[PDB]
C-alpha cells in the first residue's frame, strides 16, 4: 500500500501522505501536539527526544520494547509499531512511579531533559522490572543533563534496584504494578497474522520503499543502484540534516528475515547486516557467558567496543552492517573486524561473494569494495583459536557516547606450545582517512618470541609507519601517535599475562607487579553519596517552609512533560517560521546577496536584511552590534538576515538558497592576533595595592609563568527561542521568549521597531537552562523575530537548532594570564603581578564586567600585601563571548590556584599548609579594600579537611603511586571566596507585584525568571512565611514586563536575594492593610480577613521593591564595596589517571559550602552539585575547536562533551555549613548559583598532582614546574605523562605550517 499505520500512546495513527523526511519527533510535536518529547540536539546525543517503541517481533515471536531517539527515527520506518511518549505513562493526576521518583528526589531542575530520562528508565523497567544499579546507570549512556549533576537522578532511581535530615523519603514512593502499564494495541497483534508487503511513501523530495523480501531489495538495487539503504538512519539522518545530503530514493530493508538472522557456525557467529547492535550485544554476552574463555577473545573485543558505543536509544536501531558500510575512519567496530579477519557476505541480483575484511576492503575515504548494486548480507564474527589472543581499545574525549581519537583491534596467534608469533594483526581507526592495518610493522614480527625486543621493534615501527600530517583532520597528532604505541604496550602486557594463564609463565616471564594495573579493563566502584544540611528549629510551624527541602514547584509537571517551554506553546493557524542566515567568513565585505533559489522554495515569504529595519540597526548592551550585518561581516556566525517561510523545513531550505558573495578582509582571531594589532575593548583595567618593587626584592623565591584557560559553551538543554505575536494596534507586540533578561529584550525590540517600551510586552514562563547564556545573547533571535512579525502582521516563531545556537550565541571567555609571584621559603606570598587577557569576540557585550570580576577574584582566598592585576579584553573576529555562571571569577581564581600550586612545589611544602597559611583572616581587607566580615571560610576548611579525612587519604595516595607505574592518584583541597552582587551597582534592585483575590488565594509575580534554579519555589516559600499562610494558597504563573518593569537580568546569583526582599516588602504592605481586620477577628481564618478587607474597600494589591544598600566601587581610588557579602566553600577531590591513555576517574569529592541559613537545602544542594559538575566540564573535558580562519568546528554534543552520568565523582559528598546566618540577605540566606563552580578546580589540581607523580618516574628532576593548561583533557594529561612512548612520537612542528585548529 501507501498508508502509514502506527500507534501513539495507544491511539491509532493513519498517515495517508507520509513524507520520508518527517521524523517521529516532528510528527509527535507538530502533528499530534504532544510536546512532552523535546528537541535538544537533533543528532542522537542528548536523549531529550527519547521515546519507547513496542512491536510484535516476527523473528523472536514476542512483544518487544526498546527506546529510540525520536529526532532520528523516520516515521516511514515505523509501520505497525506502538510508540509510547512521556504523556503515555502518566500525568500529574496519576504519575507513573518513574515520574514520581525523579520529581520527589530533586532530579528535575530546569526539567527539559526529564521526559527523556523518564523514558529511558521506563523502557528499562518494561524490559527488566528489577534492574541492578549498573543496569540503571547504563540506561542513561545516551541522556544528558546540564543542571542536576546527575547524583539525585541516580539516587532516586536506585530505589528501583535489585541491589541498591533527609532530602526525600523513599518510603513514601508508591510501588510499581506492571499490570497497569498500557496494553499492546490488539489491532497490531491481529495484523501479525497477515504477511508484510512492500510499501511506498512519496514526499516532497524523497521516495521511501520499505522492502518486504530479499528479492524485492536486490531487484530494486539492480534497477536503481542509486537507491539509498536506510536501516537505523543514525548516519543517514545526520547526513541529511547536517551535511545537507539529499537521497531522492531510499530503501529500508529492516523487515527482511535474511538481514536479521543469527546463525551459529563452526567458525563463528553470523549476523545479518540489519541486526541492531543491541542484538549483537545480547547474543555475544550469552556466548561469552557459556563458552570457554579461549573461544571468546574476539567476542569480548567487540563487547568492549560496544560498551562505549553510543547509548541504548542508538544501539536499538543502529545496525552492524550500517557501521561497516558507513566506513568512517573512526569506526569502533571496523578495526576489530579487520584485526579478526571477519567474513563478510555480499550479494546482488544473481551474484554472491564472500570476502575477508582487510586493507583492500576500504579503498578510500568512506568507501568499500561493494559494487553500487551490492548489499552486505551478513558478517561472521569468529571464535578465537588456542594460542590466539585479542584486545580492543578506544580513547576519546569522554568515555561515554563519544567519537574515538584512536580506536584499535589487535590479534596475536602463537605457534602451538610456543611464545613465537605465527600471526599478528594491529588495526587502527583515527590514524588515516580509513581503517588501516600496520602492514609494514607486523610482518617483521613473525617467528619472533613475545618479549622486550618485540615490544621495542613494534613501537619503533608504529612510530615510523603511522605518521600524521600537521594538518590532519581531528588535530591532536602527538596524542594520537602516542596512543597507538600505548595501546600496543597494553596489548603486549595483557598477552604476557594471558600466556602465563595458559601455563607458559616461565617462557613468557612474569609481569613486574607495579605494571599489572596497566592491563585492567575499566571498572568503577558503586556510587556513594552524602548530603548534609541543617534542620529548622523545632518550634517552626509546619506551614513555614523556609529552610525546608521543598521540591521544585514544577517538578511533577516536568516529569510528566506537561510543563510548557516556549516551543511547546501551540502555533497560531497563521504562524510563520524564521531561519537565520549567517556569515561563513570571519572578516569580509558583503558584495552581493542572491535570493533566487530561496524564492523557489514553496512557502517562502521574505528575506529580511538591514534594509528592512524600521528604526535602528544598532543593538547590543553597548550599541556596537548590528541587528543584521550591513556591508561587512565580522565573525563566522554574524547574522546577515533571516528567511521567513510557512514551515521550519521550508525556512531551512530557503536559507540554503540565499547565496552570499564575500571579499575577505584581514581577520583578528586569537588573543595574540589582537595583542599584535592593539585590538581591544576599552582601556586596561587595573587593581594594585602595596609596593611591588619592595615585595619582589624581599622575596626568597620568584616564579613566572603563563596559563591558558579555554572557553565554554553553556549547552542549556533548551536552545534560544522566541515567538513574537503582533497585535495589529499601536505597534503592540507580545514576545514569548526563553530569556534571563526581559528588560533588554523589550528595549532592544522597541528600539529596533521604533516604538515606545510601553508597546512591547515580554513574557517568560520558564527556560530549559540559561547559565548566563540567555542574559543578553537571546536578543539576536528575539529582534529578528519581532521584525518578521511586524513586517508580516503574523505571529512568527524561531527555535535555534543546536548547531546554530552553538555557532551564534558565544560562550565563556577564554583567558590568557601571565603571572609573577614572589614568596618566602615558608610558602608565604609577598608579591604578585598578573596580566590577564580575554577573548571577547566581535561585540563588547558583558566582556569588561567579566574582566572586572576576574580581577576582583585574583586573590581567591589569599592575603597578598603587594599585588598588581591587570586585564585587557581582546576584540576579535569571533562570535561575541558573554556571561557564563561564574562571570570571570573561575578564570581569575584558577590562575590564583595555579601559581599557588607552584609556590608549594618550589618550597617543597604540603600544598594544603601553604594555602592555609596564606588565607585571609576575619577583618582583613582584600586587594580592592573590602573588609571580610562573617568570614566563614576557615570553618569550611577545617570541616572539609577533617570530614574528608584528607591527611589519611594522602598516605594512601602516596602508597598507591609507589606501587603502580601506569596509573597514578592525586588529591587536592581547594578553597574559594566569591563576591555576591552585580559589579554594576544599580542592577542590584528587584521588584514584585502581589494580588490577593477574594477567595484568599494569592497571585505573586517578581522580576526573576525560572531557568531550573528553583527561584519561584523559593519566592513562594518566602511569601508564605511573610504572609503566614500555606504555600498552597500562593501561586506564581510567569514573569512579565507588564507586571514588573525595569528588572535586572536573572544573573549574578542575586535573584533570590533581590526578588525575595521585593516579595517580602509587597507582603508586608498587604499584612499592614489586613491588620485592623486581623485585630477584630483574631482567630477567624485568612479568608475572613480578606473578604472583610474587600467589602470594606481596602486594596488587596501591592508592589514591592528592593535595592542593595551601600554598593559602589571605584577603580580610580580603589574604594567602596562592590559586594554585599561573600560566599565561601571548600572542596577536596581525589582522581585516578591512566598514564597510558590520558583517561581518568573522579574517585571522590567532598564539598563544604556556606549558603547561610538556606531558603531551601534541597534546591541549594542541587545548585552546589550542578555548578560543581559544570566546573568539572570547564576544567577537564569541555573544549571548543576553531579553524585557523575562525570557524567553529564544535557544533553539537557529538564533538562537544559535557559531563555524562558516568563522569561524576564516584563518592560525592556535600555539606551545607551549619549555624551561619547572613543577616543582610533574605531570611539569613546566601546566594548559591555561581560560587561552587570553581570548586571543581580541586579535580584539575588533583589531576596535576597525579601527572607530577607519573613524571617523577620517567625524566630528569624533581620539582620542575610543568605546564598544564585548562581544560585538562585526555590529550593534555597523556602528553604531560612523558615516557618512552611519548619520546618516540615527538617528531614534528615544521614551522609553519597548516593545522586543523588554532588556539584562540
Ligand atoms: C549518538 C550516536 C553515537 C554514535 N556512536 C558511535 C560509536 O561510538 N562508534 C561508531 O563506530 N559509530 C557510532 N555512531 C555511528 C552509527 O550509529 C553507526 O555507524 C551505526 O551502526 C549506523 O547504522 P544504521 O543502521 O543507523 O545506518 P544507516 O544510517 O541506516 O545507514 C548507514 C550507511 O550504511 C548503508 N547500509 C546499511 N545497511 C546496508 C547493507 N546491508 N548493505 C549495504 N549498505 C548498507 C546505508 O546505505 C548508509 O550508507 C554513533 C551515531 C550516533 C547518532
Ligand atoms: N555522534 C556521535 O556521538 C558519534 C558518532 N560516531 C561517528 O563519528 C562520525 C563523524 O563524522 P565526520 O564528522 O564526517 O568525521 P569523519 O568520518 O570525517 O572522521 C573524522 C576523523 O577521521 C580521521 N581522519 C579523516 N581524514 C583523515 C586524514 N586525512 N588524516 C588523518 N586522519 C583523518 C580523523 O581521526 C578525524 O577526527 C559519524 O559519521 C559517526 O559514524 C562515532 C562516535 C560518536
Ligand atoms: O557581577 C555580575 N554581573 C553580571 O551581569 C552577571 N551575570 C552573571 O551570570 N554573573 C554576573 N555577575
Ligand atoms: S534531540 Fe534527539 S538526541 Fe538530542
Ligand atoms: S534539569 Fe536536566 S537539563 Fe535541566
Ligand atoms: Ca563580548
Amino acid at each position: 500500500a501507501d498508508e502509514l499505520v502506527f500507534f501513539v500512546n495507544g491511539k491509532k495513527v493513519v498517515e495517508k501522505n507520509a513524507d520520508p523526511e518527517t521524523t517521529l519527533l516532528v510528527y509527535l510535536r507538530r502533528k499530534l501536539g504532544l510536546c512532552g518529547t523535546k528537541l535538544g540536539c537533533g543528532e542522537g546525543g542528548c536523549g531529550a527526544c527519547t521515546v519507547m517503541i513496542s512491536k510484535y517481533d516476527r523473528l523472536q515471536n514476542k512483544i518487544v520494547h526498546f527506546s529510540v531517539n525520536a529526532c532520528l527515527a523516520p516515521i516511514c520506518s515505523l509501520h505497525h509499531v506502538a510508540v509510547t511518549t512521556v504523556e503515555g505513562i502518566g500525568n500529574t493526576q496519576k504519575l507513573h512511579p518513574v515520574q514520581e521518583r525523579i520529581a520527589r528526589s530533586h532530579g528535575s531542575q530546569c526539567g527539559f531533559c526529564t521526559p527523556g530520562i523518564v523514558m529511558s528508565m521506563y523502557t528499562l523497567l518494561r524490559n527488566q522490572p528489577e534492574p541492578t544499579v549498573e543496569e540503571i546507570e547504563n540506561a542513561f549512556q545516551g541522556n544528558l543533563c546540564r543542571c542536576t549533576g546527575y547524583r539525585p537522578i541516580l539516587q532516586g532511581f536506585r530505589t528501583f534496584a535489585k541491589d541498591g535530615p533527609s532530602l526525600f523519603n523513599p518510603e513514601d514512593f508508591k510501588p510499581l504494578d506492571p499490570t497497569q502499564e498500557p496494553i499492546f494495541p490488539p489491532e497490531l497483534l491481529r495484523l501479525k497474522d497477515t504477511p508484510q508487503k512492500k510499501l511506498r511513501f512519496e514526499g516532497e523530495r524523497v521516495t521511501w520503499i520499505q522492502a518486504s523480501t530479499m528479492e524485492e531489495l536486490l531487484d530494486l538495487k539492480a534497477q536503481h543502484p542509486d537507491a539509498k539503504l536506510v536501516v537505523g538512519n543514525t548516519e543517514i539522518g545526520i547526513e541529511m540534516k547536517f551535511k545537507n545530503m539529499l537521497f531522492p530514493l531510499i530503501v529500508c530493508p529492516a523487515w527482511i528475515p535474511e538481514l536479521n538472522s543469527v546463525v551459529h557456525g563452526p567458525e563463528g557467529i553470523s549476523f545479518g547486516a540489519s541486526c541492531p547492535l543491541s542484538l549483537v550485544e545480547s547474543v555475544l554476552a550469552e556466548e561469552i557467558a557459556k563458552l570457554p574463555e579461549q573461544k571468546t577473545e574476539v567476542f569480548r573485543g567487540v563487547m568492549e567496543q560496544l560498551r562505549w558505543f553510543a547509548g541504548k536509544q542508538v544501539k536499538s536501531v543502529a545496525s552492524i552492517g550500517g557501521n561497516i558500510i558507513t566506513a568512517s575512519p573512526i569506526s569502533d567496530l571496523n578495526p576489530v573486524f579487520m584485526a579478526s579477519g571477519a567474513k563478510l557476505t555480499l550479494v546482488s541480483r544473481g551474484t554472491r561473494r564472500t570476502v575477508r575484511m582487510d586493507h583492500t576492503f576500504f579503498p578510500g575515504y568512506r568507501k568499500t569494495l561493494l559494487r553500487p548494486e551490492e548489499i552486505l548480507l551478513s558478517i561472521e564474527i569468529p571464535y578465537s583459536k588456542e594460542g590466539e589472543f585479542f584486545s580492543a581499545f578506544k580513547q576519546a574525549s569522554r568515555r561515554e557516547d563519544d567519537i574515538a581519537k584512536v580506536t584499535s583491534g589487535m590479534r596475536v596467534l602463537f605457534k602451538p606450545g610456543t611464545i613465537e608469533v605465527q600471526e599478528l594483526s594491529l588495526c587502527f581507526g583515527g590514524m588515516a582517512d580509513r581503517t588501516i592495518s600496520a602492514l609494514k610493522t607486523t610482518p617483521k614480527q613473525l617467528s619472533k618470541s613475545w618479549n622486550e625486543e618485540l615490544l621495542q621493534s613494534v613501537c619503533a615501527g608504529l612510530a615510523e609507519e603511522l605518521q600524521l600530517a600537521p594538518d590532519a583532520p581531528g588535530g591532536m597528532v602527538e596524542f594520537r601517535r602516542t596512543l597507538t604505541l600505548s595501546f600496543f604496550f597494553k596489548f603486549y602486557l595483557t598477552v604476557l599475562q594471558k600466556l602465563g594463564r595458559a601455563d607458559l609463565e616461565d617462557m613468557a616471564g612474569k609481569l613486574d607487579p607495579t605494571f599489572a594495573s596497566a592491563t585492567l579493563l575499566f571498572q568503577k566502584d558503586p556510587p556513594a553519596n552524602v548530603q548534609l544540611f541543617q534542620e529548622v528549629p523545632k518550634d517552626q510551624s509546619e506551614e513555614d517552609m523556609v529552610g525546608r527541602p521543598l521540591p521544585h514547584l514544577a517538578a511533577n509537571m516536568q516529569a510528566s512533560g506537561e510543563a510548557v517551554y516556549c516551543d511547546d506553546i501551540p502555533r497560531y493557524e497563521n504562524e510563520l517560521s524564521l531561519r537565520l542566515v549567517t556569515s561563513t567568513r570571519a572578516h569580509a565585505k558583503i558584495t552581493s546577496i542572491d535570493t533566487s533559489e530561496a524564492k523557489k522554495v514553496p512557502g517562502f515569504v521574505c528575506f529580511l536584511t538591514a534594509e528592512d529595519v524600521p528604526n535602528s540597526n544598532a543593538t547590543g548592551l553597548f550599541n556596537d552590534e548590528t541587528v543584521f550585518a550591513k556591508d561587512e561581516v565580522t565573525c563566522v556566525g554574524h547574522i546577515i538576515g533571516a528567511v521567513v517561510a510557512d514551515t521550519p523545513e521550508h525556512a531551512q531550505r530557503a536559507a540554503r538558497g540565499v547565496k552570499i558573495t564575500y571579499e575577505d578582509l584581514p581577520a583578528i582571531i586569537t588573543i595574540q592576533d589582537a595583542i599584535n594589532n592593539n585590538s581591544f575593548y576599552g582601556s586596561e583595567i587595573k587593581i594594585e595595592k602595596g609596593d611591588l618593587k619592595k615585595g619582589f626584592s624581599e622575596a626568597d623565591n620568584v616564579v613566572s609563568g603563563e596559563l591558558y584557560i579555554g572557553g565554554q559553551e553553556h549547552f542549556y538543554l533548551e536552545t534560544n527561542c522566541t515567538i513574537a505575536v503582533p497585535k495589529g494596534e499601536a505597534g503592540e507586540m507580545e514576545l514569548f521568549v526563553s530569556t534571563q533578561n526581559t528588560m533588554k529584550t523589550q528595549s532592544f525590540v522597541a528600539k529596533m521597531l521604533g516604538v515606545p517600551d510601553n508597546r512591547i510586552v515580554v513574557r517568560v514562563k520558564r527556560m530549559g537552562g540559561g547559565f548566563g547564556g540567555k542574559e543578553t545573547r537571546s536578543t539576536v533571535v528575539s529582534t529578528a523575530l519581532a521584525l518578521a512579525a511586524h513586517k508580516t502582521g503574523r505571529p512568527v516563531r524561531c527555535m535555534l537548532d543546536r548547531d546554530e545556537d552553538m555557532l551564534i550565541t558565544g560562550g565563556r571567555h577564554p583567558f590568557l594570564a601571565k603571572y609573577k609571584v614572589g614568596f618566602m621559603k615558608t610558602g608565604t606570598v609577598v608579591a604578585l603581578e598578573v596580566a590577564h587577557f580575554s577573548n571577547g569576540g566581535n561585540t563588547e557585550d558583558l566582556s569588561r564586567s567579566i574582566m572586572e570580576r576576574a580581577l576582583f577574584h585574583m586573590d581567591n582566598a589569599y592575603k597578598i600585601p603587594n599585588i598588581r592585576g591587570t586585564g585587557r579584553i581582546c576584540k576579535t573576529n569571533l562570535p561575541s563571548n558573554t556571561a557564563f555562571r561564574g562571570f570571570g571569577g573561575p578564570q581569575g581564581m584558577l590562575i590564583a590556584e595555579y601559581w599557588m600550586s607552584e609556590v608549594a612545589i618550589t618550597c617543597g611544602l604540603p600544598a594544603e599548609e601553604v594555602r592555609r597559611k596564606n588565607m585571609y583572616k576575619e577583618g582583613d581587607l582584600t586587594h580592592f579594600n573590602q573588609k571580610l566580615e562573617g568570614f566563614t571560610l576557615p570553618r569550611c576548611w577545617d570541616e572539609c579537611i577533617a570530614s574528608s579525612q584528607y591527611l589519611a587519604r594522602k598516605r594512601e595516595v602516596e602508597k598507591f603511586n609507589r606501587e603502580n607505574r601506569w596509573k597514578k592518584r592525586g588529591l587536592c583541597i581547594i578553597p574559594t571566596k566569591f563576591g555576591i552582587s552585580f559589579t554594576l551597582p544599580f542592577l542590584n534592585q528587584g521588584g514584585a507585584l502581589v494580588h490577593v483575590y477574594t477567595d484568599g488565594s494569592v497571585l505573586l509575580t517578581h522580576g526573576g525568571t525560572e531557568m531550573g534554579q528553583g527561584l519561584h519555589t523559593k519566592m513562594v516559600q518566602v511569601a508564605s512565611r511573610a504572609l503566614k499562610i500555606p504555600t498552597s494558597k500562593i501561586h506564581i504563573s510567569e514573569t512579565s514586563t507588564n507586571t514588573v518593569p525595569n528588572t535586572s537580568p536573572t544573573a549574578a546569583s542575586a535573584s533570590a536575594d533581590l526578588n525575595g526582599q521585593g516579595v517580602y516588602e509587597a507582603c508586608q504592605t498587604i499584612l499592614k492593610r489586613l491588620e485592623p481586620f486581623k485585630k477584630k477577628k483574631p482567630t477567624g481564618p485568612w479568608e475572613a480577613w480578606v473578604m472583610d478587607a474587600y467589602t470594606s474597600a481596602v486594596s488587596l494589591s501591592a508592589t514591592g521593591f528592593y535595592k542593595t544598600p551601600n554598593l559602589g566601587y571605584s577603580f580610580e581610588t580603589n574604594s567602596g564595596n562592590p559586594f554585599h557579602y561573600f560566599s565561601y566553600g571548600v572542596a577536596c577531590s581525589e582522581v585516578e589517571i591512566d598514564c597510558l591513555t590520558g583517561d581518568h576517574k573522579n574517585l571522590r569529592t567532598d564539598i563544604v559550602m556556606d549558603v547561610g541559613s538556606s531558603l531551601n537545602p534541597a534546591i541549594d544542594i542541587g545548585q552546589v552539585e550542578g555548578a560543581f559538575v559544570q566546573g568539572l566540564g570547564l576544567f577537564t573535558m569541555e573544549e571548543l575547536h576553531y579553524s585557523p580562519e575562525g570557524s567553529l568546528h564544535t557544533r553539537g554534543p557529538s564533538t562537544y562533551k559535557i559531563p555524562a552520568f558516568g563522569s561524576i565523582p564516584i563518592e560525592f559528598r556535600v555539606s551545607l555549613l551549619r549555624d551561619c546566618p547572613n543577616k543582610r540577605a533574605i531570611y539569613a540566606s546566601k546566594a548559591v548559583g555561581e560560587p561552587p563552580l570553581f570548586l571543581a578546580s580541586s579535580i584539575f589540581f588533583a589531576i596535576k598532582d597525579a601527572i607530577r607523580a607519573a613524571r617523577a618516574q620517567h625524566g630528569d628532576n624533581a620539582k620542575q614546574l610543568f605546564q598544564l593548561d585548562s581544560p585538562a583533557t585526555p590529550e593534555k594529561i597523556r602528553n604531560a605523562c612523558v615516557d618512552q612512548f611519548t619520546t618516540l612520537c615527538v617528531t614534528g612542528v615544521p614551522e609553519n605550517s597548516k593545522s586543523w585548529s588554532v588556539r584562540i
